[PDB]
């Protein structure tokens, strides 16, 4: 197994995948390491075995339909890992705690939005659609843009918006488009 951290990139006290040689922190892993289970599959396992048993999950999809679908078990999965794909990004720093707006000339969000808040609403059964899990995803990257206007730091944002809708797209198997 790796001797780091999938996720964060660093060393500790690691959970080691039965399957693949990925290991992970347990709060970095999503959902957390579980207590027993020997053997465990990580995250990474688990949706690579949805995708070998049904091969046409694979085809292309309309962001439409994918947004309509409630949380089923393979639903609440894949957001998961989406997720998890944000924060292994290591500008997902910036928007993984609760934020606070005190700048000239800007006012904070009517809807402050984080990726600890989403986690933790994702733990707790609190979205039944996936539509609900990107709406919130997609609104800390809204939030972050406006409230910075011409700072140049509104691009981490567009940064790691980037990453969330490239793995949106590969995790959900969105249709290929020009
Ligand atoms: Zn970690
Ligand atoms: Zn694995
Ligand atoms: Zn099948």
């Amino acid at each position: 197994n790796s001797n780091i951290c999938e996720v964060c990139n660093k060393w500790g006290r690691l959970f080691c995948c039965d399957t693949c040689p990925r290991s992970f922190h347990e709060h970095c892993h999503i959902p957390s390491v579980e207590a027993n289970k020997n053997p465990w599959s990580c995250i990474f396992c688990r949706i690579k075995t949805i995708q070998e048993r049904c091969p046409e999950s694979q085809s292309g999809h309309q962001e439409s339909e994918v947004l309509m679908r409630q949380m089923l078990p393979e639903e609440q999965l894949k957001c998961e890992f989406l997720l998890l794909k944000v924060y292994c990004d290591s500008k997902s720093c910036f928007f993984a705690s609760e934020p606070y707006y005190n700048r000239e000339g800007s006012q904070g969000p009517q809807k402050p939005m984080w990726l600890n808040k989403v986690k933790t609403s994702l733990n707790e059964q609190m979205y039944t659609r996936v539509e609900g899990f990107v709406q919130d995803m997609r609104l800390i990257f809204h939030n972050h843009k406006e409230f910075y206007r011409e700072d140049k730091f509104t691009r981490l944002g567009i940064q790691v918006q980037d990453i969330f809708e490239k793995n949106f797209r590969n995790i959900f198997a969105i249709q290929e488009t020009s």
